[PDB]
């Protein structure tokens, strides 16, 4: 019962006001920052590791072939992009799909290079095409 | 000299947790949210009608395909997506790549219509290759 | 979701205008760095010693060729500019690449000697190179 | 009488150290920054509108050659690097000096493309070669 | 009676202990700083000026023969100097004296620029030679 | 990122006016310069015998030359002069180069005896040259 | 229905006139006045930075052409001109056209220059034609 | 001694927003207009019929060419433009070079027909070139 | 919409003693002096330093010439118009132009001695002619 | 005894700041202006006559050589100040240097045209040379 009615800009607007002047009070915010505290750092716990090692394996990888600067980035954000999807789903057929469709986004989109792609996705999957 | 040394997962969660201990306070968290109230207003007026819009006229152009349910949301995400490039780099040849790179993440990551795409990338953009 | 959209310069100064405000409050500035102060320390610990070893080495190598006054620091900054990308993308063809376009950098803007930058480059590096 | 005798880390470490503990004071931060907010203000108004015109130009030149997403940040970085000269020293044989160098610089360790460089180059100060 | 008698190490660091220590004193020194700031404030409003225009002329004429980087600062520092003789002893045969004596230091110990010199002392005063 | 920008005499007036009247409060001075004692005092320690012992031997050389008066002055200044070069840059080519523009300097400016400036060098560094 | 009836000199005057000495009332005016003061300044900040960075830009390319006097002013108006179009329509094939026509306009009414113009279009909109 | 120093954005923001703010007092508003309407009345009665005549002429001259709608507008307003130079500088080669710049301007920006700007100046000047 | 239609003695006159009888209003004096002085006191900071220095400067030179009298006005005059010049429009063969008809005007009009202009624009420029 | 003793940028600024913010009081403004208008308007009407008609003729002589837009400006002025000229110290001799002076100036410095100027001349003072 969240998203059954059409809302236009000014409900949106409206009703985003509100809960931003209400959270901004200091017991409103204190409060639901201080109880959600444990769980946040519980998730961020759990949650990050997978990520900040494929920033290490990836920087690896990306310093054998000669990428430097912003243009690294690229690459980065495309193995986080796959870790998610790792992360989300799990293994099998369906993060093959979203392989290939990640690998046709970046290439496509951003002009990325199809061989450090398949070393970054060989890095963090264990094959270039995933299975 | 914020991306400048390299951060490991020990580094990351240690500031992050500070950081949010320190915003978990009433006065911290009052104070920043009670003086960016203003620019956070000012800037959802600014940006979020041009993405409104691009909702309503998505679902005309949805309900007219026969598309319904969770189905929607593939198209409505695809709209909302490429509305962004065109706030974020604007009209020309940057977002005719953009339009193609989308596309092909959508139909081979997500399974969507490329007639249907066409439908959406004509009603946000004026023509299906957004020229 | 922090630079999707596009800032104008009334829209960067209202934001940062208002957080320099908040920052001034003594409890919320108190807060902060009081609870970030240890990581701060981490930090410094963990980076600085291996600038302060290439500030001592390339002063012996800079004393042997002569070099005194202002004309020190360009050599000084070359070698820390050097051994900040070996903190950040490590050894291997990327740190090659930059160390030439760093050469090219310093020898076209600010009349470097090429002796004295490979000078510094093969105590920092090892090799004029950096292979 | 600042840079007159050598810090080693130790030294360094301390006194930075000691800096950083004075400055978490409540009081000291709050009277320090409370004292210099319309300095900052002043300065931030006086300098910041000369670089976010240069952003709002070299992202209309970026969108007519078809640059999209981190390799932007290449061409957009290079651009302010060059008004970051232009406000420094002014326009002369100086200029020329290091707008060459920092050609070289983008060119060999961030593999930028010539033609982008100059047409950066010419909406900032008017010629390729910036006489 | 001040430098009457010679003072070892032992007892220059004891007495300079003993006044630092003293003026760690929170009434001392901010009775002591309160007492001085105005005439601090006359001080550096009759003397800053004469050395403001010093910097912005010698960087006016420095863009024109193409100094960049750290080398500027040598010129700007020689230029300081001089300011600082016009200051302190006035137009005449001292003047001259120390000028040549100036140059003679700068070319001999950091490698400046003899005609770069010329240009800056004539920007400063009048002529080459200072007459 | 301290000196990027041009600053006028009304911003570094403002600036050091405003860090001035914050330095003056009771609690901002005394916590800073409770905090820096230990490190000042430490670097004392470390620096200021290598001068003193300068100063002694200087002494004791130019009571044999039959100088007299302010006329001392000159020659001990020129020592310690001298005993910075060693302390900042070492022994070598640089401090040949320093030791050679520091004579010319007071010989030219300040009307010293080449004499007693080689014995001061004699007894500062073991030569006369400084070799 | 404003422009739906012709109206004469007589209609015009005394409609102007009755509006005028309505807002000549201080309570009037004032109530008018001081309930579009925020939007005012809100359109000036969004608007004008824009133009005076036109303005620098411009006065940058026509001192290196040698304009003096009145003489820049129709340059530096021309350029505003081109400017305005870009604000208002955006770019593409009509800011070419009105490009085209502003040229034709001025170079055959005012005795412009027309490479001074293909500068100034330069220095704003990227090319001399502006495509 | 209006327009003899350069003004960035801060300062004529600055200058504008003083004066606007002033401006809005009852008193002042109430004040300068109550003192300025006779000579505002005086100017628009000596200058409007001028125009409205002109208005009235050019749409008896485009209701017999067939023009309708928002296409009379550029000729109405190609018409004033001309009646605006006639009251500025008077008939004569001046106005000769005006109109030819004119025509050439409405004709290359916004597609007007020749023949019917030919027919608004001869009806306003008498003559199709307007000697 | 300012100086579009021509006006008579009659007018300006009108104009002009309604606004300075407006302005002898006390509140209306009051009110818009109190709003733009601290706008006035920043522009007083920003710019006669540059011709304070000036004027210090000329005096510097026009004593070693022998100037006295109201004689040394026309020089001190000639220096602060090169000085408007150069903070109008910037350096460079604009700049050598307007000095090129200084010195004309000058020497024409007033007649001044042309090497006590040359000198006077030798302090102030760099060189004689400017360039 | 008002510019006897040399005064610097503090001295001035201090003074002119007390000056202003007296005169920003409602009763010493109002007193003033107050007290000095019917001499203000004496002035006014006495002298500007003079100036209007300077206006009429040259804006009739300038219609007839096909001078448009800005560039009738130049002349304008010129005229002006040529009139001012014959205000101040009247026909004879003086008035033909300080002619001769002018047209030097403007011609240099502004590029005027010679012709132009000498049909000013004529309208203005009855003959080129002004005799």
């Amino acid at each position: 019962a969240k998203g059954r009615t059409p809302r236009s800009f000014s409900q949106r607007y409206g009703k985003w006001n509100a809960k931003f002047t209400a959270f901004s009070n200091p017991t409103v915010a204190s409060t639901i920052l201080t109880n959600v505290a444990p769980i946040a750092q519980g998730n961020f716990q759990t949650n990050v590791p997978k990520f900040t090692s494929v920033n290490e394996q990836v920087s690896a990888v990306l310093t054998q072939y000669g990428v430097t600067g912003p243009s690294r980035a690229i690459y980065q954000g495309y193995g986080l992009k796959v870790a998610r999807a790792l992360n989300r789903i799990g293994a099998g057929p369906a993060l093959t799909n979203m392989v290939a469709g990640l690998k046709a986004y970046y290439v496509s989109a951003y002009g990325a290079n199809p061989e450090i792609l398949d070393a970054v996705t060989n890095i963090i999957l264990g094959s270039p095409t995933g299975y």
